[PDB]
């Protein structure tokens, strides 16, 4: 051994590589108790046988004298631990925990409270210790906060993926829809996760807005990404010299088809996004440049291969 035990204790619990899911407090006291038990066985063984011788015782012582020391260290650790959580909750963590909200991402206010209450009950149960009523009530509430924080996490990021897929094109039909997807939260709702409701419906409604937007994008795709691209390819293949009206008619039809998707050819008035609307016209001009270039590319091809 137990001088060997002594050197073990002198190298206290914070110094070795403990790997587990048990707090420093709990691991420290168990190791001390176990060490004391081992001691021891051886121481127881030684014684018786041885014682006687013683040696062882011485050783045882150392161990013990070691046993006395260990008991003293245990008591100091428990002095810092017994009653600590009750004081923390009753003073500054039990006072109507602000739920999780957002501005640019999800902002976690009481992350510490979640983690702490978590470790608290797991360790008190595993160690066969009594858990005060205050700790159990707030712990169940914490589980509610954690689940809602995670679900809101998923929601926010849904808006993020949709954004990652919209921003590469910067279409001024979805940019206004994106603008319309803005919401406002008053302070009276900053405490809804207490009785477990109105946040599920809120998140579901935000999701409903996102899915409706997604459906609009799906349409815009089916109308624009396939039919018009195929038409452009047809325009490029047209041999203007020889080959053994239609595309022009289809181009006109496709314009009107795009107009049917609520694209703001005039700037939206109340919003006044004069700068934002011309961006799609620039991309559309690039597409128009691709159409004229398609015919032009053909033009040059014939001009080069006229001799055969």
């Amino acid at each position: 051994e137990l001088d060997t035990i002594q050197r073990v204790f002198q190298d206290q619990k914070s110094n070795p590589p403990l790997v587990r899911n048990m707090p420093p407090e709990a691991g420290k006291i168990i190791w001390a108790r176990h060490l004391f038990q081992k001691i021891t066985g051886p121481i127881n063984i030684f014684p018786e046988n041885v014682i006687n011788s013683t040696e062882i015782r011485r050783y045882y012582g150392s161990y013990n004298t070691l046993g006395k020391q260990l008991t003293i260290y245990e008591m100091w650790f428990y002095q810092d631990w017994v009653n600590k959580i009750e004081q923390s909750k009753a003073a500054l963590q039990a006072t109507l925990i602000v739920r999780h909200d957002e501005n640019k991402k999800l902002y976690v206010n009481f992350d510490l409270e979640i983690m702490q209450l978590i470790r608290e009950a797991k360790c008190l149960d595993r160690q066969g210790i009594e858990i005060p009523e205050s700790a159990r009530i707030i712990l169940l509430q914490e589980d509610k906060f954690k689940t809602y924080y995670n679900e809101l996490l998923y929601a926010l990021k849904e808006y993020e993926r949709i954004n990652s897929k919209i921003k590469p094109i910067c279409k001024n039909l979805l940019l206004p829809h994106i603008e319309d997807l803005d919401l406002k939260l008053r302070p009276g709702m900053v405490t809804l996760t207490w009785t477990s409701m109105n946040i599920e419906s809120y998140l579901y409604y935000v999701h409903q807005g996102l899915k409706k937007l997604e459906q609009l994008i799906i349409n815009v795709n089916d109308i624009i990404e396939n039919r018009i691209e195929n038409n452009l390819k047809t325009v490029s293949k047209v041999v203007l010299v020889h080959l053994p009206n239609v595309e022009v008619e289809r181009a006109v039809d496709d314009l009107l088809q795009t107009i049917m998707l609520y694209p703001l050819d005039p700037h939206v008035d109340p919003v006044l996004p004069e700068e934002t609307k011309r961006i799609k016209r620039y991309y559309f001009w690039y597409f128009y440049q691709a159409l004229l270039n398609s015919t032009q590319n053909s033009l040059n091809a014939m001009k080069y291969r006229v001799c055969g």
